[PDB]
């Protein structure tokens, strides 16, 4: 495992550390991405308890970092958003969550993930292997649950025995 940068396990338990970074992530993703709902990054991000994995810029510099959760009886996902901050970003580092994020999603065994990812992270996420397009047509992208026009309804289909980094 190469690279000296510093990840950590939050969480909106409200204990004082943990909130302070866990804030970064929000504003990061909000922020960048075109203005996008931020109680909805919120809402996920905060979305009771949850886990979540950030990054770290100098031990405890927060810079980028994902959050989620997945459903067990509901066999889907949603993720707060995995996003550097602003012109933080370029360095390499985000990526690293969202391989992160995939790994947890497998130890959860849960794959069907979701989202209203934007073409910003649309692109993105269907880059680093999520899946903004379904075998449906994106005419259903309304219905996904949570958060209400702001992005575009993206899932991330947690396939087993799949190349994601184990
Ligand atoms: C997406 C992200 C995690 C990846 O960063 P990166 O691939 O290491 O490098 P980036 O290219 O993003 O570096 C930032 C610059 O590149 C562009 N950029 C942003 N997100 C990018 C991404 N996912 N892929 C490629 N380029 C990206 C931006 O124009 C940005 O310009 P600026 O910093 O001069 O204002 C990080 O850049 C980020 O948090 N961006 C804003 C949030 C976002 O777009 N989230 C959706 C993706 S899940």
């Amino acid at each position: 495992m190469k690279g000296l940068l510093d990840f950590d396990i939050l969480t909106n338990d409200g204990t004082h550390r943990n909130m302070k970074l866990l804030i970064d992530l929000k504003n990061i993703f909000s922020r960048q991405l075109p203005k996008m709902p931020k109680e909805y990054i919120v809402k996920l991000v905060f979305d009771r308890h949850h886990e979540s994995m950030v990054i770290l810029k100098n031990k405890q510099k927060v810079i980028g970092g994902i959050c989620f959760r997945q459903y067990k009886p509901q066999r889907f996902a949603e993720v707060a958003f995995l996003a550097v901050t602003a012109n933080e970003q370029v360095r390499g580092y985000g990526t690293r969550l969202m391989n992160k994020f995939k790994d947890h999603m497998q130890k959860q065994n849960i794959e069907y993930l979701l989202t209203y990812a934007d073409n910003f992270a649309i692109g993105y996420f269907k880059k680093q292997g999520f899946t903004k397009e379904h075998r449906m047509p994106q005419e259903k992208w309304k219905g996904y649950i949570k958060d209400y026009d702001g992005g575009t309804l993206m899932e991330c289909y947690i396939h087993p025995y799949v190349d994601y980094g184990n």
